[PDB]
C-alpha cells in the first residue's frame, strides 16, 4: 500500500535501514546511537492481533523471548523494533538435521520450557507454540516470538484436543508436540486430509520410533495426555527427570531481564548523553513507554552484555 | 494445518535452507546443484497467486525473475524461482541516497527492457515500484510480483505513489510508463515526486501532476521525466519512442534491446544431450517432452542446466 517514503521519516531519525530479511515487511536495521542491529517490523495500516502481540510484549521481558525495543506509530504505519535473530527458525534447523539427538533436543527444549514457564508466571498463554515461532539469535539461543494469539487457535497439528472445541495446559500439549518433532523429525499426528488429522489428535494415539529412549517415551506420554487434567504440570516439568538428565539442576525459568533494576553503567551513559543527572534518567527509563529511550537503554544494556564499550554515538 | 507431509514431494528435488522471505525459503536443486528460491503458499491461507503463475509460465526474459517449477499439494503451492541475492532496488537506492544519471541509465535501461517485453506479450504489470525489482548475482535487475498484472486488451476483473492518475479515477500499458517515470525520478532524486503524510493529499498531488525538479537534474533528464509523467495518458510517451529516446541512448548509441534472449522454442543441444543421457531417451523424444513446458521437474532441470551453462560451469547432473 501507499509506497510513501515520507512514512519512514521519523524512523530514520533513530535507525539506519538495511535490507529486507523477511517477506508484514521486516527490515534489518542499525540503531544509530548504540550501533546495535535490530529487526524492524513494518506494518501499513490496512489487526487486533498486532495490538495483542504489542501489549503482551510490553509486559514480557525474558532471555528466551524475542524483545520489543521500540514501538513507533505514524499516521500510516506501525513500526516494531525487535531483537534481531539471525539464526533462523527452529523449524529450518529440524528439517536440516533430519532429527535431533536426545542430548541436542534437551538443550533446546530446556530453553523452550524456560520461556513458556515465564509466560505462564506472568499470567499469559501463548496458544501458538510451534517450531516456526522459535528463533535462534546470534549466540544460538532460542527466542519465542508471535504473541498475536496469546491470552491474559494456532496451527492444527500443534493444537491441544481441548482447545479445538473449547489455557496453560494447552501450551504443555504443544510443547509435547514440539518435543516429539525435535526427536523424530515428523509429527505424532499428521495427514493430507485435515479431517483425518482432527480425529487422530482426538484419539491421542501415535507411533513411537525405535530410537526414542524409554525416558523420552515416558515424558512424551505425560505431555500428550488428551485429558487436559492429566497433563504434567509446569512445576513437575521444570525438574522432571528427563529434563534434568545431563544437567542435575531444574530449568531456571526466572527472568534475567528486569523492569525494576537499572544498570548503573547504562544509566550513567544515558545521563551524560541527555545532559541529566541519575534520578531524572532513572525515572524516565522506568516509565517504559517503549519510545526511543526504551530502545537505547535496552540496546545499551545489550551492548554491555556483549562486552562492547558502554558508549552512545557522538553526534 | 502445520503439517510436514506437505514438503514430501519437494524435498525429492530440492533441499531447503533458511527463510529469506507466503514464506520464502532458499533451496538447492539436487540434480543441478543450482540455488533457487521456493515460495511457499498455504492454500487454506488468494487468486493473486494463480495470476502470477499463469503470467510467469508465458513470460521468459533476462530481466524477469524466472519461474522454474510449480508444485501443488493438498495444502500447499510451491513456486521455484530465480534466486536474487542482490536484494531490492529500493534498498540499494536508500543505501546510495541517490544514483548518478549514468548509474540510473544503466539500471533504467534494464527496467525498460523488461517492461517492453511484458507489453509485447500483451501484458501490463500494474505494480512497478523499486521493491519489485531485484538484483541477481551479476548485479542485473529482475522484475517480480506479477500478482496484479493484466491483459489490458483482455477480459476485465498497486501502491498509490506509483499509480497513474487514470488509475485513481477508473485501461492500458500507458499506466506502466507513468510508473516507470516515478521510478526514474526516485532513482535520480532519492525521494518520490508525489508524496505526503495525508493520503488524500497524495491522490491530489498525483492528479495535479506537479513536482519538484532538483537542481542536480540535467535538462535531458527533466525532458524525459516530462514525457513519462503526463497526467493525460494520450500525451504520455510511447514504449516505442522510449526504447530509442535520446536520454536512453546517451552513452550507448543503441536502443534498448528488449527482445527476449531466453526462448520457448530453441532448445540448447548440450542440455538436451545431458537430459537424454539421464532419462535414457534419444534426442527427438527428449526434446518433445521439454517443449511441453509443464513447469514440472523436467522444466526446472532444463532451465537450471541452461543457466549452469550460461554461468560457464560444467553441464553435468549429479
Amino acid at each position: 500500500g501507499s509506497g510513501s517514503m515520507k512514512d519512514y521519516d521519523e524512523l530514520l531519525k533513530y535507525y539506519e535501514l538495511h535490507e529486507t530479511i523477511g517477506t508484514a515487511k521486516v527490515k534489518l536495521a542499525c540503531h544509530i546511537l548504540t550501533g546495535e542491529m535490530v529487526a524492524i517490523k513494518i506494518m501499513d495500516k490496512n489487526l487486533p492481533r498486532i495490538k495483542t502481540e504489542i501489549e503482551a510484549l510490553k509486559n514480557l521481558r525474558h532471555q528466551h523471548i524475542c524483545q520489543l525495543y521500540h514501538v513507533l506509530e505514524t499516521a500510516n504505519k506501525i513500526f516494531m523494533v525487535l531483537e534481531y535473530c539471525p539464526g533462523g527458525e527452529l523449524f529450518d534447523y529440524i528439517i536440516s538435521q533430519d532429527r535431533l539427538s536426545e542430548e541436542e533436543t534437551r538443550v533446546v527444549f530446556r530453553q523452550i520450557v524456560s520461556a513458556v514457564a515465564y509466560v505462564h508466571s506472568q499470567g499469559y498463554a501463548h496458544r501458538d507454540l510451534k517450531p516456526e515461532n522459535l528463533l535462534f539469535d546470534e549466540y544460538h539461543k532460542l527466542k519465542l516470538i508471535d504473541f498475536g494469539l496469546c491470552a491474559k487457535c494456532g496451527s492444527l497439528a500443534y493444537a491441544a484436543p481441548e482447545l479445538i472445541q473449547g489455557g496453560s495446559e494447552a501450551d504443555v500439549w504443544s510443547m509435547g508436540i514440539l518435543l516429539y518433532v525435535l526427536m523424530c523429525g515428523f509429527l505424532p499426528f499428521d495427514d493430507d486430509n485435515v479431517m483425518a488429522l482432527y480425529k487422530k489428535i482426538m484419539r491421542g494415539k501415535y507411533d513411537v520410533p525405535k530410537w526414542l529412549s524409554p525416558s523420552s517415551i515416558l515424558l512424551l506420554q505425560q505431555m500428550l495426555q488428551v485429558d487436559p487434567k492429566k497433563r504434567i504440570s509446569m512445576k513437575n516439568l521444570l525438574n522432571h527427570p528427563w529434563i534434568m538428565q545431563d544437567y542435575n539442576y531444574p530449568v531456571e525459568w526466572q527472568s534475567k531481564n528486569p523492569f525494576i533494576h537499572l544498570d548503573d553503567d547504562c544509566v550513567t551513559e544515558l545521563s551524560v548523553h541527555h545532559r541529566n543527572n541519575r534520578q531524572t534518567m532513572e525515572d524516565l527509563i522506568s516509565l517504559w513507554q517503549y519510545d526511543h529511550l526504551t530502545a537505547t537503554y535496552l540496546l545499551l544494556l545489550a551492548k554491555k552484555a556483549r562486552g562492547k564499550p558502554v558508549r552512545l554515538r557522538l553526534s
